[PDB]
């Protein structure tokens, strides 16, 4: 369909980034992963913030969490529930964090999700945060020069 996968977004990992300076921080670039994982087609998702994952059971406490981490270009690591585009629940072990340029300028930020069943602890947690914060350095490489 629309908008065919970049080799960025072929990557085996489930990510977006989203650029800060397009009215409302959008997702430009979603991961195959991303979306098998919600369901959405990329011409779905992308120019929106990804709060439409979001939905009555989300804590807005964490929210809130990520959206000072984002004003403060920083980065996060929460869990919080969210729902595919037929509304499943799933856990998403988060991860945020900008990407600088070669000025130290935030040019986009990158968004890491795992998900999962429930919400972790201990060894599944640590685990998971290993996950997605290499992965996210690794994306932090991939995206350098888009
Ligand atoms: C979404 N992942 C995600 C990935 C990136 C790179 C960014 C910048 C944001 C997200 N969000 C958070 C969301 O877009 C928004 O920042 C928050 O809702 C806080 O802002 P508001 O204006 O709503 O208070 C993600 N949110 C999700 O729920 N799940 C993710 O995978």
């Amino acid at each position: 369909g629309e908008f065919l996968a970049t080799t960025l977004e072929r990557i085996e990992k489930n990510f977006v980034i989203t650029d800060p300076r397009l009215p409302d921080n959008p997702i430009i670039f979603a991961s195959d992963s991303f979306l098998q994982l919600t369901e959405y087609s990329r011409e779905e998702i992308l120019g929106r913030n990804c709060r439409f994952l979001q939905g009555p059971e989300t804590d807005r406490a964490t929210v809130r969490k990520i959206r000072d981490a984002i004003d403060n270009q920083t980065e996060v690591t929460v869990q919080l529930i969210n729902y595919t585009k037929s509304g499943k629940k799933f856990w998403n072990l988060f991860h945020l964090q900008p990407m600088r340029d070669q000025k130290g300028d935030v040019q986009y930020f990158i968004g890491v999700q795992l998900d999962g069943t429930e919400h972790v602890r201990d060894a599944a947690e640590r685990e998971g945060v290993m996950l997605i914060k290499k992965t996210a350095e690794n994306i932090d490489e991939a995206a350098k020069e888009l």
